[PDB]
């Protein structure tokens, strides 16, 4: 499962979507 858009270990995969949630974006974290 992939959490949200934290400043954290976002590399490996980036994820094009974007989730609105207040104001915090989903990136692929895993």
């Amino acid at each position: 499962a992939c959490y949200c858009r934290i400043p954290a270990c976002i590399a490996g995969e980036r994820r094009y979507g974007t989730c609105i949630y207040q104001g915090r974006l989903w990136a692929f974290c895993c």
